[PDB]
């Protein structure tokens, strides 16, 4: 039983490995093998990992992608195509057009996806021709990449993960002094575009209590919003519903990527000597993506049967929506399989966003598969946060020049 | 055989009647009865109508709505709830928030729908308890109202009409020196939110020739047609060219104010006329539809109705604007295949907005109205929603009350 | 926390109660209240129950249906409309026409259903107007009744149960030395009309091993090689009609046998200190898991809702569900086999035609329903058959 | 503009040609080209054809299938795989098992289908790599073949035809003194498994009057009062199986009667100046008008209704989009559009679903060349064998069809 970690140099690696250590008591893990296109970055991180692991499983490095995944049962995608400079372009370029610049939402997520697709195509292909492992994905944009792998590359064992579902659950658990698994949600939407309609803790409906609580805590939704919409809304929906406010915010402060560059450079210096995971990591980004990955793999391994909110085909989870939409929804996870659960109908409000962005998602895939500039423009125009006709051509040209090393559109 | 016309004082009435006279040779019409809440406006128009009709059928006025529809086989809704003052509010109010102000699109159509729903509920109810007539609808927003009647009031014989499909068809017809019926389209979308994917003239695929000719006409650039590959309803300019349209609307006289002046001019002309003044084609659509509902010939009309498999990509119950086979009182939808992903993003988004709006009205809920307003692609940001709805509801005090 | 048991006089009651005793350690049960139209039958059984219970919860009798369900969280339907004399007619009458006579399959199930509908309509209405309890149903035909309540009476909390899914799991469990929950199935169909496509034990795919072990009046080897489905034994009546008809028609009717068995058990229950020599476990385990927040899999009858993507969402099917805190969620299974679907579709249409006939109280529509069943009459026999069914069921159903 | 006719030697050919001559005034036809595996049979028929046509268009014979379809805009499948001896096997073999033996219904249609698929696969493939013509199909079992081509070979321009829709329409037309196009139906089901729910003549709903008229070997009055559908007469095999079995099994096999009808028609063809009365009155001789009218209306931009075998696409909302059904379509300029009809009756659906599953099971058996899957398909048919008879029945069918189909 071996796990491959693709993008070993991620500054999140230590947390991932803590997670794998935590579960290595209920499931057998023989070796974890790491791969990164930045040999030197990974050396520092994996050296730190070795100190944390203390021979509880074997820590290995592979020179090639194929070498890492060849004998793997689980493959974790955790790499960032184009790196932080790519993120910086994603956040920075749309700004001049009066458009939201953000890592995974809107035009920023469009360029991130175009950067990712070629790499994931290559990677998924190699996995498929060798180990046929289950791929657990964090690489952003996670949901959009899942849609691409599930519905176009047609690789079934590809599960998109994100940090927000688990962050929400832990929040509720603390509020109600309960374990993570005591929390059961009606949850649906796309990655970073999701909605909670019902909250259950130890079987009790506590939705009303959660709403009343959310009102006692300018950049967040007003009370009337929750009264009217009656959904708990993913924080990323601020970019859609509070665009003017979010634009003024992003455009008048340092770009986020530049701040994470400084955080990562500080964490790396810490990693050269650190004997225990530093604080600096723990309270940032999505530090708890680690727990999600490790818990998912745990439950894929045992025959216990547990609920995980995961990115996968609808398959009747929301009867309101096509079976083949990849959604972020709670699933029954057991012995290598992921089963969707009945949830009933989705709210019209939520569906307006879900449908809009899903069409944009597939338009973008179509453009990439045909390598078409014309279809990319069509995709760009279809996003709710995309350019007006007067800006689209110039915007796309800026994107493609910035990403010339990663994607070529004719 | 009797036709009722609800909103007889519409400045469009003379054209409708011209249309009714043109078809009265292929189909029997005994009487046309008119109803309006403005008796004096209607007297002027109907006096003019009588001079055009010249006893070819009976022209009657009813003092009540029920009196008009009671023995009617067809009922035409052509009234404007809240009148032009209402339209002016619709266009004017959203402007202060940096939002598109327009008669049928965005926030403006939201308030127009809230004004319409109570009236059409009452009217549809009365028709249902009396004549069970086919209602042909022009009242805006036509598609949204159709969604409401077909899927919530559950009255099957309600057909939404609009002037764009016929305007396009005639355009193509004269480009190609062919009759109206020689033009066959792949056409789908919502009312004022519609797309043309394929154009056929006398059986020939002329799509490419249509695109090339569109390039030789505040309109879409050449590359847009190359990339999207759909002929797009001009109202999509409000979505796709919002900045440009906002700049235009907000630096010119509101359109409703212009219409007020045109209509005042037409009404002075109507007191004196013996023939229709040069100073609109919705008429032909209504009369031709009624003609074809009457005969057993079987003819294609683009109307607003339930999808039912016209676009396989879309739920059966979405009310769409689509080509149907019309024959002996019945409207059948036609196979068209799949709709484009780009088209569907608009269709899904505002269809959700449409139903959220209806739900808010049915429960008479301010909270639900905010929800609906937030859901429109051209709606307010959260910071402006509450103020904008309070302004809409004050302005529309007399027409709708939300709790 | 109170459970109501409708049809307390059922000879099965003892086992049900043993079941509720077993789970009364993981979940709190204050009282079990019984009701039966046969007061004397029930008194003997419930006196037996009191001896087994030994005051671990309160055992009560209600004079009225309303009195039983008024304060109940769970209501178990386990009555037999028309009794065994009704089942005797069900089994006996179709035989005359060369038709399969069977308690729940074919024309037999049709009359059983028409007998049930009026009663379940009344009972569901009273539950809905009082406690709004979850109804767990054994009353035959279980699945058809569930289709009726879920899609026509529109009462959501009505869960059809059957003893075949649990019988199968138990068999697999002991074949592989595993606990019941170690077994996971791809399972779908209608009640008494179900198929297993895949078998998992402790996560391992053992479908192949199950097929090989099944080959060691039942289907031949080649059948399993061809169809590649483990098939409910009731499918024998569709697939081996000639053989089944020959069997049913040359032996004592089954209901007659059961009458003798029940008369025997009843004399035993008068003095019996212990249960004399499996639906019970299903009911209790389901109630257990509805009560806790653990989350467990049960095969039950419910709306498809995407369990089988190949089938309409509203078909009531017998399928595995995730059960937890008063809620039943269906699980993804993928596509159903064309072979299975041909039976599922045909009898589902039959089921709704029958319900439509009942709701309109129409003889004409009943004929239509009768003709539509794969095991139903030919046109030449339909009218006589129906008139014989309605005659025998005079006291239970009137069709106009 | 060229029409290819595959199976030129069919004794129906003269009628088909009459049909093409009737429409050759509203649409242009330059040449009709014929192909048959029996050159001798065809020569006699086409010689007769030439005397009817009178140089109105050119009548040509092709030695090869490819040669016929290469330049065609329309290709008519009109052949009978295995011929009349094949039909005879289909009708005869099931009989010994107490099963309905019929040309297109039940076990008989199963073996007919397995005989057909290899040939239509080859033919569709060749059409697809050359002319891309619209194929109009009569070859039985028509609906099942259409399911196969539409959903498995994935050739879109393949339209299944049958003679019952037009026979019904014509009946109604005469009853009401109206033209064929004055008759509009709510019509759906499978080929030879179809139901009429509503009847309109000149826009009037005359369903009630049609039911009243139908009551003046056939369904009794109460049946129509109960089921309230006008049912295709082949449904007698399902609904009156005992009666139909007793009938078929105690009379000369139907195939043997048509052998003698055909032999008589061929003798007539040698010197006939005009179409004989025995051809007008037999088989499903009105299939001709259906073919010709369909092609006419695919050619013009008029827009006309034709009941045809095609994908559901929302015609019956109660049924999946991809079921091939026999349903009314809007036909115009090369395209076939499906019409809204609403919901299908539960009674009708039970037949439609059951046989549709059997149809796809049979196709899957053929495509995998699997004896095992064939047994599965056989067992799924409402009119199929019991488990005790299945194995023996299939081995008899495969033996008889050795030259047409091989299943491992």
């Amino acid at each position: 039983m071996r796990i491959a970690v693709i993008g070993g140099g991620s500054s999140y690696t230590p947390e991932l490995v803590k997670g794998l250590l935590d579960i290595s008591e209920d499931v057998r893990i023989d070796e974890v093998i790491f791969y990164d296109i930045d040999e030197e970055k990974q050396k520092i991180v994996v050296d730190f990992v070795k100190r944390l692991v203390k021979d509880r499983f074997k820590v290995l490095i592979s020179d090639t992608f194929e070498g890492a995944v060849v004998d793997a049962k689980y493959v974790i995608f955790q790499f960032r195509p184009g790196g932080l400079k790519g993120r910086e372009n994603d956040e920075g370029i749309p700004l001049k057009y009066g458009l939201i610049g953000q890592e995974t939402t809107g035009v920023g997520g469009f360029s991130a996806a175009l950067r990712a697709f070629p790499i994931v195509e290559e990677y998924v292909d190699t996995v498929r021709k060798t180990s046929n492992a289950t791929i657990v994905n964090f690489t952003n944009p996670s949901g959009h990449i899942t849609e691409f792998v599930r519905n176009y590359l047609e690789y079934e064992k590809f599960i998109g993960l994100c940090n927000v579902p688990i962050n929400f659950i832990r929040e509720i658990a603390e509020m109600f002094s309960a374990r993570l698994e005591d929390v059961f949600l009606k949850y649906y939407g796309l990655n970073h575009l999701s909605f909670i309609e019902k909250v259950f803790v130890k079987g009790e409906d506590v939705t009303e209590k959660v709403f009343e609580n959310l009102k006692l805590k300018d950049e967040d939704f007003p009370t009337w919003f929750y009264d009217s919409v009656r959904l708990i809304v993913n924080p990323y929906l601020r970019y859609y519903l509070m665009e003017k406010k979010m634009f003024k915010k992003i455009s008048t402060h340092e770009l986020r990527a530049r701040e994470v560059m400084k955080i990562e450079k500080e964490l790396f210096e810490k990693y050269r000597t650190a004997v225990e995971i530093p604080e600096e990591l723990t309270k940032r980004g999505g530090s708890m993506y680690s727990t999600a990955a490790a818990h998912l793999i745990r439950d894929l391994e045992t025959d216990e049967g547990k609920i995980h909110i995961v990115n996968t085909r609808n398959n009747g989870s929301i009867e309101n929506l096509p079976d083949d939409y990849v959604l972020e929804i709670p699933c029954y996870v057991r012995s290598g399989r992921v089963h969707t659960l009945s949830q009933g109908k989705g709210d019209h409000f939520a569906l307006s966003f879900i449908h809009a962005v899903k069409m944009y998602e597939r338009l973008t895939i179509e453009a990439y598969l045909k390598r078409s500039k014309k279809l990319a423009l069509k995709a760009l125009l279809s996003h709710p946060l995309g350019p007006d006709v007067e800006d689209a051509k110039d915007l796309l040209e800026e994107i493609l020049e910035a990403n010339r090393e990663y994607v070529k559109l004719g």
